[PDB]
């Protein structure tokens, strides 16, 4: 007998794929929506430039 | 498992470049262009003096 050894590798097989992947696919997004981010830094200064003079 | 981990550098490779460097390449040209109006501050009394004279 050792089916319980393959009981766990299926087990193992149905993973979780962790929301460790879709809360970073999320922050992920946080690294391309930061990618907009750093656009708008470029805006906030210019923008600011507008509305200071 | 960590791939994630190298998905999200590869997010951070691919950069922005913000056009924080381009508008600022422009006022950057605002820096010289101002070089160029730094020139016309001359001109500005100079010209003015024929105009007045």
């Amino acid at each position: 007998f050792t089916l319980i050894e393959l009981m766990i590798v299926i087990a193992i097989v149905g993973i979780l794929a962790a929301v460790a992947l879709p809360a970073y696919q999320d922050y992920t997004a946080r690294a391309q929506v930061s990618e907009a981010i750093l656009l708008a830094e470029g805006q906030k200064s210019a923008v600011t430039e507008y509305y200071l003079n």
